[PDB]
């Protein structure tokens, strides 16, 4: 049974990604990190398996790491699209910095290493209809520079360094018990939210930007069936991943056609629009599918269905 | 005219660089730093406009920014492929953080900045005949990672931080002021020293193995035409510059009928030809070419009459 060490563990991923990997293989074989002790709210919160690490101090990672002596490290710290313009200084030093450590450590400790990039690595010239694993990288966000350099790096470690450095590009990632932040893709779990609260939703993408996007339980899935596949199996270190690909007036009308009650959106052109445009409108997964047998049992109806009922539940919603 | 300051200045492109623009500009308008004192007897020693300035520290950039108050600033630090194979710690460490340092730099002080990418930001995916400006970019070695870091940073500075970053991928660039050493492209160099002194070269690039390649005098023309061209012909932020690519045994063949005598070569692989198989064969400069009107003067074989011309004297080895 793997023993597990997930670094940034209080962000949507690292909080499902510890809840699955308990179930799955028992509480005492997973440990997460983050930076400060869950708060009393978060799904975390108290409970046990839970260590403070900053990822940035290279020494206590490596203590943590000869400590727990984990086989599997999902090396999820990051600074993403909003926060990282609006502070690049920051997202280059903790994306870089912190994913140099986690390789180093994947290399000398001997661990399966989990890096996940992004679809913000694209950028306007990816080809941006289905697009190819391999292609021309353009970001034109910090989050996305830095996050190309983790999947060179990481490729490199692999291939060099006889590291086993894994990654997938997620998409959008849509999730439940993720109160909506600020984030470019975040309109969707906000819409979801809106629809429930009957209020009006100000949407700062454009109606019809299509954007990659994925429900966490296929997400989820996917992380893991990666971890467990065979090298072997593996042609690249650097997977796309995909669930669906929606604009937001299509996922308006999933919205609407499950509450046979309309939704009010008001297209209010914000900086998530001009980031959303320069990233693909779907992407070609079929390299994940066929080299180590990612798949997804979510469509956007489902997931439609799913949120609608998930919400009230995690959030004392009606 | 510019106030010229030049970090990583001791290598062939920073010194060739410093004396081009103390030509062109006058000496008290350059500035040229690196982490060493110049050797003994190397062009920049002794004389004045030159500083120690390590580039990982960033309050001695900006103190040495303030000091001088640049217009134009070439940011020239790097650990190279092979070194970077040895030490990839530290070629991250200069190649990424001193970047940084220098982007900062220039957009607070509103520097045009110039920072070279290289062949090396390609990898085996490229497309390696006629490489275009924009492709797959799979960098193998430390130090192309480091590199393509720098294009898509450099890049980012220019769209979104008003920052003057301009840059061109260097081919190998092949200098008669370069003592020959173990460089992943300095086989070429090797050949040359070794046809005058008449001796056998071990060369370690297989012998059918094509890469771009620029004789210095090219590359300097290429950087100060671009540091000088205007920001509205500059429809990218990174170009490929080339000058002509061969094999070693093509090089072997213009130094042959160069010299009017055989050049004995043997080919032992060394870890130069993994490095130089994963670049690419030729590259596409044509935007170069149309933005901002780079050109060159040298084929191979003027390049090779000048090198064996220039070595003897540069260097006193026997002469033609
Ligand atoms: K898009
Ligand atoms: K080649």
């Amino acid at each position: 049974v793997p023993r597990v060490l997930i670094t940034g563990g209080l962000g949507q991923i690292g909080t499902d990604l510890t809840l699955a990997l308990r179930e799955k293989f028992g509480a005492d074989s997973v440990l997460t990190s983050d930076l400060v002790t869950p708060p009393e709210k978060h799904p975390l919160a108290g409970g046990k398996g839970y260590q403070h690490l900053n990822c940035m101090d290279r020494d206590a990672y490596e203590k943590l790491v000869k400590d727990f002596k984990p086989t599997w490290l999902f090396h999820l710290p990051a600074i993403m699209s909003v926060r990282g313009e609006a502070e690049p200084q920051l997202a280059m030093n903790l994306n870089i910095n912190s994913t140099r450590h986690a390789l180093d450590l994947a290399r000398d400790y001997k661990m399966r290493c989990f890096i996940p990039s992004t679809i913000a690595a694209f950028g306007d010239k990816c080809g941006k209809v289905n697009t190819k694993d391999d292609t021309i990288l353009n970001p034109s966000t910090v989050y996305g520079v830095t996050k190309v350099f983790t999947e060179m790096i990481g490729t490199y470690y692999r291939e060099k360094m006889g590291t086993d450095f894994r990654s997938v590009r997620f998409p959008g990632i849509i999730s439940a018990a993720t109160l909506p932040g600020g984030g470019a893709t975040d309109y969707a779990i906000h819409m979801y939210h809106c629809a429930l609260l009957g209020k009006k939703y100000v949407c700062p993408v454009r109606r019809d930007e299509p954007l990659p996007m994925l429900y966490m339980p296929d997400a989820l899935g996917g992380v893991i069936k990666l971890m467990e596949a065979s090298d072997s199996c593996l042609k690249r270190a650097v997977y796309n991943i995909s669930g669906f690909s929606f604009t937001p007036e299509q996922l308006r009308a999933s919205i609407e056609a499950r509450m046979k009650r309309p939704l009010e959106v008001e297209y209010v052109e914000g900086p998530a629009q001009s980031i959303a445009h320069s990233w693909p409108d779907s992407l070609d997964d079929s390299n994940a599918r066929q080299d180590w047998g990612y798949e997804t049992k979510y469509d956007v109806d489902k997931m439609t269905d799913d949120m609608l009922r998930q919400i009230p539940v995690l959030h004392g919603l009606p």
